Protein backbone atom coordinates (compact mmCIF):
# COMPACT_ATOMS: atom_id res chain seq x y z
CA UNK A 1 0.00 0.00 0.00
CA UNK A 2 1.00 3.60 -0.68
CA UNK A 3 -0.28 6.94 0.63
CA UNK A 4 -1.75 8.70 -2.40
CA UNK A 5 -4.88 9.05 -4.52
CA UNK A 6 -2.97 8.90 -7.82
CA UNK A 7 -4.02 5.84 -9.87
CA UNK A 8 -1.15 3.68 -11.07
CA UNK A 9 1.42 4.89 -8.53
CA UNK A 10 1.22 1.66 -6.51
CA UNK A 11 1.98 -0.51 -9.54
CA UNK A 12 5.07 1.42 -10.63
CA UNK A 13 6.36 1.86 -7.08
CA UNK A 14 6.03 -1.87 -6.38
CA UNK A 15 7.78 -2.67 -9.66
CA UNK A 16 10.63 -0.31 -8.79
CA UNK A 17 10.98 -1.66 -5.24
CA UNK A 18 10.87 -5.34 -6.30
CA UNK A 19 12.18 -5.89 -9.84
CA UNK A 20 12.15 -9.63 -9.08
CA UNK A 21 10.87 -11.64 -6.14
CA UNK A 22 13.31 -13.35 -3.78
CA UNK A 23 11.61 -16.76 -4.06
CA UNK A 24 11.91 -16.94 -7.84
CA UNK A 25 15.50 -15.68 -7.66
CA UNK A 26 16.31 -18.53 -5.27
CA UNK A 27 14.51 -21.04 -7.51
CA UNK A 28 16.66 -19.94 -10.44
CA UNK A 29 19.76 -20.10 -8.25
CA UNK A 30 19.09 -23.66 -7.12
CA UNK A 31 18.20 -24.85 -10.63
CA UNK A 32 21.43 -23.41 -12.02
CA UNK A 33 23.44 -24.94 -9.17
CA UNK A 34 21.81 -28.35 -9.68
CA UNK A 35 21.84 -28.76 -13.48
CA UNK A 36 25.58 -29.62 -13.79
CA UNK A 37 25.23 -32.71 -11.60
CA UNK A 38 22.34 -33.92 -13.75
CA UNK A 39 24.48 -33.44 -16.86
CA UNK A 40 27.32 -35.40 -15.24
CA UNK A 41 24.95 -38.21 -14.23
CA UNK A 42 23.61 -38.51 -17.77
CA UNK A 43 27.13 -38.55 -19.22
CA UNK A 44 28.20 -41.26 -16.76
CA UNK A 45 25.11 -43.33 -17.58
CA UNK A 46 25.79 -43.24 -21.32
CA UNK A 47 29.50 -43.95 -20.80
CA UNK A 48 28.65 -46.97 -18.63
CA UNK A 49 26.28 -48.30 -21.29
CA UNK A 50 28.97 -47.91 -23.95
CA UNK A 51 31.59 -49.64 -21.79
CA UNK B 1 -8.81 19.54 -2.76
CA UNK B 2 -5.42 17.90 -2.31
CA UNK B 3 -3.91 14.66 -3.63
CA UNK B 4 -3.30 12.52 -0.54
CA UNK B 5 -4.93 10.06 1.84
CA UNK B 6 -3.48 11.71 4.95
CA UNK B 7 -6.25 13.07 7.20
CA UNK B 8 -5.83 16.70 8.22
CA UNK B 9 -3.46 17.69 5.41
CA UNK B 10 -6.17 19.60 3.54
CA UNK B 11 -7.00 21.76 6.57
CA UNK B 12 -3.41 22.80 7.29
CA UNK B 13 -2.56 23.31 3.62
CA UNK B 14 -5.60 25.53 3.10
CA UNK B 15 -4.73 27.50 6.23
CA UNK B 16 -1.16 28.00 5.00
CA UNK B 17 -2.26 29.02 1.50
CA UNK B 18 -4.96 31.45 2.70
CA UNK B 19 -4.17 32.94 6.12
CA UNK B 20 -7.03 35.39 5.52
CA UNK B 21 -9.65 35.67 2.79
CA UNK B 22 -9.51 38.51 0.29
CA UNK B 23 -13.14 39.55 0.85
CA UNK B 24 -12.73 40.05 4.60
CA UNK B 25 -9.43 41.86 4.03
CA UNK B 26 -11.22 44.28 1.69
CA UNK B 27 -14.07 44.71 4.18
CA UNK B 28 -11.56 45.69 6.86
CA UNK B 29 -9.81 48.01 4.40
CA UNK B 30 -13.00 49.85 3.47
CA UNK B 31 -14.15 50.13 7.09
CA UNK B 32 -10.80 51.63 8.12
CA UNK B 33 -10.87 54.02 5.16
CA UNK B 34 -14.43 55.11 5.95
CA UNK B 35 -14.37 55.58 9.75
CA UNK B 36 -12.49 58.94 9.74
CA UNK B 37 -15.21 60.66 7.71
CA UNK B 38 -17.83 59.41 10.17
CA UNK B 39 -15.77 60.82 13.04
CA UNK B 40 -15.48 64.16 11.25
CA UNK B 41 -19.23 64.25 10.57
CA UNK B 42 -20.02 63.61 14.23
CA UNK B 43 -17.58 66.31 15.34
CA UNK B 44 -19.10 68.81 12.91
CA UNK B 45 -22.61 67.94 14.09
CA UNK B 46 -21.75 68.54 17.74
CA UNK B 47 -19.86 71.75 16.91
CA UNK B 48 -22.86 73.05 14.95
CA UNK B 49 -25.18 72.30 17.86
CA UNK B 50 -22.86 74.15 20.25
CA UNK B 51 -22.59 77.15 17.92
C1 LIG C 1 19.80 -40.21 -7.88
C2 LIG C 1 20.38 -41.11 -9.00
C3 LIG C 1 21.54 -41.93 -8.42
C4 LIG C 1 19.29 -42.06 -9.53
C5 LIG C 1 18.09 -41.27 -10.14
C6 LIG C 1 18.52 -40.63 -11.53
C7 LIG C 1 18.81 -41.62 -12.69
C8 LIG C 1 17.74 -42.74 -12.75
C9 LIG C 1 18.94 -40.80 -13.99
C10 LIG C 1 20.40 -40.35 -14.28
C11 LIG C 1 20.41 -40.01 -15.79
C12 LIG C 1 18.98 -40.23 -16.29
C13 LIG C 1 18.70 -40.45 -17.78
C14 LIG C 1 19.24 -39.28 -18.59
C15 LIG C 1 18.50 -39.03 -19.88
C16 LIG C 1 17.35 -39.56 -20.25
C17 LIG C 1 16.39 -38.67 -21.01
C18 LIG C 1 15.34 -39.45 -21.77
O1 LIG C 1 15.92 -39.96 -22.99
C19 LIG C 1 15.02 -40.24 -23.94
O2 LIG C 1 14.56 -41.32 -24.09
C20 LIG C 1 14.67 -39.07 -24.81
C21 LIG C 1 13.41 -39.39 -25.61
C22 LIG C 1 13.70 -39.89 -26.99
O3 LIG C 1 14.64 -40.71 -27.16
O4 LIG C 1 13.01 -39.49 -27.98
C23 LIG C 1 14.75 -40.59 -21.01
C24 LIG C 1 15.24 -40.61 -19.56
C25 LIG C 1 16.74 -40.70 -19.46
C26 LIG C 1 17.21 -42.04 -20.03
C27 LIG C 1 17.19 -40.58 -17.96
C28 LIG C 1 16.65 -41.73 -17.08
C29 LIG C 1 16.98 -41.54 -15.61
C30 LIG C 1 18.48 -41.37 -15.37
C31 LIG C 1 19.21 -42.67 -15.67
C1 LIG D 1 -24.71 61.61 4.84
C2 LIG D 1 -24.89 62.69 5.93
C3 LIG D 1 -24.79 64.08 5.28
C4 LIG D 1 -26.27 62.54 6.60
C5 LIG D 1 -26.42 61.15 7.29
C6 LIG D 1 -25.54 61.10 8.61
C7 LIG D 1 -25.98 62.03 9.78
C8 LIG D 1 -27.51 61.99 9.97
C9 LIG D 1 -25.16 61.64 11.03
C10 LIG D 1 -23.83 62.44 11.16
C11 LIG D 1 -23.44 62.29 12.64
C12 LIG D 1 -24.51 61.40 13.29
C13 LIG D 1 -24.72 61.40 14.81
C14 LIG D 1 -23.41 61.05 15.51
C15 LIG D 1 -23.60 60.39 16.85
C16 LIG D 1 -24.72 59.91 17.35
C17 LIG D 1 -24.63 58.64 18.16
C18 LIG D 1 -25.84 58.41 19.05
O1 LIG D 1 -25.72 59.24 20.23
C19 LIG D 1 -26.44 58.80 21.27
O2 LIG D 1 -27.53 59.19 21.50
C20 LIG D 1 -25.72 57.80 22.12
C21 LIG D 1 -26.72 57.11 23.05
C22 LIG D 1 -26.78 57.73 24.41
O3 LIG D 1 -26.75 58.98 24.53
O4 LIG D 1 -26.85 56.99 25.45
C23 LIG D 1 -27.14 58.70 18.39
C24 LIG D 1 -26.97 59.02 16.91
C25 LIG D 1 -26.05 60.18 16.66
C26 LIG D 1 -26.69 61.46 17.24
C27 LIG D 1 -25.81 60.37 15.13
C28 LIG D 1 -27.09 60.70 14.35
C29 LIG D 1 -26.87 60.75 12.85
C30 LIG D 1 -25.76 61.74 12.46
C31 LIG D 1 -26.21 63.17 12.73
C1 LIG E 1 16.34 -1.39 -13.71
C2 LIG E 1 16.32 -2.56 -12.73
C3 LIG E 1 17.35 -3.60 -13.15
C4 LIG E 1 17.18 -4.86 -12.30
C5 LIG E 1 17.89 -6.03 -12.98
C6 LIG E 1 17.69 -7.30 -12.16
C7 LIG E 1 18.33 -8.48 -12.90
C8 LIG E 1 18.02 -9.78 -12.17
C9 LIG E 1 18.63 -10.95 -12.95
C10 LIG E 1 18.22 -12.26 -12.29
C11 LIG E 1 18.63 -13.43 -13.18
C12 LIG E 1 20.14 -13.66 -13.08
C1 LIG F 1 23.05 -23.65 -18.07
C2 LIG F 1 24.34 -24.44 -18.26
C3 LIG F 1 25.45 -23.81 -17.43
C4 LIG F 1 26.78 -24.51 -17.74
C5 LIG F 1 26.79 -25.90 -17.13
C6 LIG F 1 28.19 -26.49 -17.26
C7 LIG F 1 28.14 -27.99 -17.00
C8 LIG F 1 29.53 -28.58 -17.20
C9 LIG F 1 29.48 -30.09 -17.00
C10 LIG F 1 28.88 -30.77 -18.23
C11 LIG F 1 29.26 -32.24 -18.23
C12 LIG F 1 28.66 -32.95 -19.44
C13 LIG F 1 29.72 -33.13 -20.52
C14 LIG F 1 29.16 -33.98 -21.66
C1 LIG G 1 2.29 33.17 9.41
C2 LIG G 1 1.31 33.89 8.49
C3 LIG G 1 1.26 35.38 8.84
C4 LIG G 1 0.14 36.06 8.06
C5 LIG G 1 -0.19 37.40 8.72
C6 LIG G 1 -1.34 38.07 7.98
C7 LIG G 1 -1.72 39.36 8.70
C8 LIG G 1 -2.96 39.97 8.06
C9 LIG G 1 -3.35 41.24 8.82
C10 LIG G 1 -4.65 41.79 8.25
C11 LIG G 1 -5.17 42.92 9.14
C12 LIG G 1 -4.34 44.18 8.91
C1 LIG H 1 -9.35 53.24 13.99
C2 LIG H 1 -9.06 54.74 14.09
C3 LIG H 1 -7.93 55.11 13.14
C4 LIG H 1 -7.54 56.57 13.36
C5 LIG H 1 -8.62 57.48 12.80
C6 LIG H 1 -8.12 58.92 12.82
C7 LIG H 1 -9.28 59.88 12.63
C8 LIG H 1 -8.78 61.32 12.72
C9 LIG H 1 -9.95 62.28 12.59
C10 LIG H 1 -10.73 62.35 13.90
C11 LIG H 1 -11.58 63.62 13.92
C12 LIG H 1 -12.39 63.70 15.21
C13 LIG H 1 -11.71 64.65 16.19
C14 LIG H 1 -12.61 64.85 17.40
Amino acid sequence: RCNTQQPGCENVCYDKSFPISHVRFWVLQIIFVSVPTLLYLAHVFYVMRKE
